[PDB]
């Protein structure tokens, strides 16, 4: 095809001839780790030269059903060739049952499909203050919406006016107005937070993500779902990382019994085969999103619909959360053992589910060191805010390549000890 | 049968209304009523459930240049989605950089940044250019402006409704970014006045307005625009998404004044509707603003989507896709003219460029949607913008004999209109 025949004509044979040709044409706001892979398959890569690792980023939890999951890619394949596009300014046969699919499986009354996690978290602050404005009846323009101190949701321009991270929104002013942010896992400071009734809801992640994996105290969100329904402020969950199984529960949610008034999904919604968003909520919040006021042009077409129907089903029939939680628990269990300790510059190992991290003292050890002795030990990871660590393989890695993986992943750690000796 | 296709069996959907019902209870209602359930897509034609053909008139709002399900490009999709779809920008792939050079060297940029939708390349180009202005121009902090048209659409982010003057896209979404100079579209001299401004970072322009109307600005627009952005070191943004892509006649509509946009905006046909992406092309001062870890996007540059536009842009060129949208759209405007004008009085005005064409109704004189409903009757489907400005973008893969036939069938409509008037 032409992608194959076009680089074919490059001459591209090495590793640094790719370096050298992402350098020159791609826009360079990525710092990537430099691997180049040109294969997946469930827990597995593969890079030019066909040397193996396991892939312990996966999309930062989209491809939780594996890469190239042969299921995702047959139900792909075969929408397809039948139609990928209408509009939403057209029917067909695909996204209403889709919807009713995802509705049904989540428990909400309205589905929004957006493409990406920051459309998803756009929509529902857009969803959140017209319904503030029309069902709470607060003053035009004096929407408020309370948001956790490391927090990410994405890149738009209102994404980095909520964010406290510099390189996230600096000289990317000026800022949308209408945030108060808080400290996260804090309960008292959300109390204060919801006393102006000028509050729309408050937008939260039940494990901050991108801020380093930080699981809150036992309570939290439940807590603040009993302080935001006394005042009638709507709980907007960002399950978009922590979602879908990667926690050991369908929602990370559910570990507090909370339904979330608004939920977003993405990433492994679609096993990371094509982006795909959704918003869900009750009725008399979603509809205040009437014709014409809120659109895209490729949010619920009919390609992804299918995709993500599959992705899902996938998740429940191979039992994924099961998984997640009992091999992410032997993950926390063996590198507190054998870490905890021996390497005096570990501060945290820490985690639910399959999503874990571990926390390095950047003082005492130099953490890029950490990810290339990983990597030669056939271990792919990016770490968040340079010191913060992260394991997050695909759920359908297998036992034993979990126990490999394992065993590589702890003789890493033990090996950049060793060096700094 | 893959998921989708069981679970819809199961719901026993048999007629058009079954699906409009499924749709009204479960999907959020941000779209108007849909006349038809479409099932399957094969260039210029779309079937409905109940196997009747129609002429696709809407074509994605140009995100089907290239037809639906177009051979080649479903065939790159299904070939580089059984090898690898996903692997962050964190990490390196053997197709993110070679996509990026195909489209470097295609249109003439330094650099690329891959988005998803185009509402996050119009983020994207306003956080280059706010950026650009702050380290470059120098301007005094939060103080970067951006000029936009009256009518302007470039997406539903809060930060685009901000920019909106269309009330449906910004009542009760506020309080809204700040920052925005809103001017007449196609009125140079309203754009020297707002340039004497030392603030503005950039002008931000439709080379004919898309949702707004298919407004077709007057001769020189774009040219004398660039030139007094030049003037005053501002940049001039131009979105090309609608535009683009060889819909006018040229492989990008800015061609015609030969104006080479400061950043370059494309999005719906760089997929031929199959996935979304989409871009944001620059010098390498402007773009290299973006420093790591100051943007991204799970899914921007993912390999799926990378493969699947090298070949939809092939397909452009080898299939001479330009010459067929200048050559099929004059012959168009030509016969709607000659059979329309004078003989419907209803009609204000034909207007466009290669197959981007609208033709204005009175709607003080007839009910748009009769027109509508007419066309669909004669089997084409299109959906109107402002009510009043019906569309006509059909995939420019139209055959001649299939043109010659959708023409009539659409002359035939509007004069049974008048008729019935
Ligand atoms: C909780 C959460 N919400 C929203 C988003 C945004 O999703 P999109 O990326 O689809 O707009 C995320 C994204 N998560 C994430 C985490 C780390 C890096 C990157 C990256 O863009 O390189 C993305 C996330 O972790
Ligand atoms: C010129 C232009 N720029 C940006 C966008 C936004 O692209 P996304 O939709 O991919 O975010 C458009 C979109 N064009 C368009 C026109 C009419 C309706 C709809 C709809 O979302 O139903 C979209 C457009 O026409």
């Amino acid at each position: 095809t032409n992608i194959e025949a076009y680089r074919d004509g490059l001459k591209l044979k090495t590793e640094e001839d790719f370096f050298a040709c992402d350098r020159q044409y791609v826009c360079q706001n990525y710092a990537p780790v430099p691997v180049v892979i040109s294969k997946g398959k469930g827990a597995r890569v593969w890079d030019i030269n066909g040397n193996e690792y396991y892939d312990f980023l996966a999309g930062v939890s989209s491809l939780s059903q594996g890469h190239c999951h042969p299921r995702v890619i047959a139900a792909l394949c075969r929408q397809a060739e039948r139609l990928t596009l209408t509009l939403r300014a057209f029917g067909n046969d695909v996204t209403g049952p889709a919807c009713r699919f995802m509705a049904e499986m989540f428990g909400y009354d309205r589905v929004l499909l957006m493409n990406t996690g920051a459309e998803a978290g756009e929509s529902a602050l857009k969803i959140a203050r017209k319904w503030a404005y029309e069902v709470k009846e607060i003053p035009p323009d004096s929407a408020k919406v309370i948001l956790c101190n490391n927090n990410y949701w994405g890149r738009t321009i209102t994404a980095c006016s909520s964010s406290t991270t510099f390189d996230c929104y600096n000289n990317f002013g000026p800022f949308t107005p209408g945030f108060e942010l808080i400290d996260y896992d804090d309960v008292g400071a959300l109390e204060e937070a919801l006393k102006d009734p000028n509050v729309a809801a408050f937008f939260v992640e039940p494990i901050q993500g991108e801020g380093g994996v930080n699981v809150p105290k036992p309570g939290y969100l439940k807590r603040a779902h009993e302080l935001c329904r006394s005042k009638n402020v709507l709980l907007i969950v960002d399950e978009i990382q922590t979602g879908l199984c990667r926690t050991g529960r369908l929602l990370a949610a559910d570990h507090d019994e909370v339904h979330p008034d608004i939920l977003l999904l993405g990433k492994s919604l679609s096993a990371g085969v094509v982006p795909i968003s959704a918003v869900m909520g009750r009725a008399d919040v979603m509809d205040v999103l009437k014709p014409g006021t809120h659109g895209s042009t490729f949010g619920g077409n009919p390609l992804a619909c299918a995709v993500a129907v599959e992705a899902l089903t996938v998740l429940k029939d191979e039992k994924l959360a099961d998984r997640a939680e009992r091999l992410g628990a032997q993950f926390r269990d063996c590198l507190r053992r054998e870490l905890y300790g021996k390497v005096p510059w570990i501060k945290e190992i820490r985690g639910r589910g399959l999503l874990n991290a571990v926390e390095v003292d950047s003082d005492a050890i130099d953490p890029n060191d950490v990810v290339m002795k990983l990597k030669e030990n056939g271990i792919l990871s990016k770490p968040t805010r340079g010191r913060v660590m992260r394991f997050i393989p695909p759920l359908v890695i297998t036992d034993e390549e979990h126990r490999d993986a394992t065993t590589r992943i702890i003789k890493s750690f033990l090996a950049v000890e060793e060096e700094r000796k």
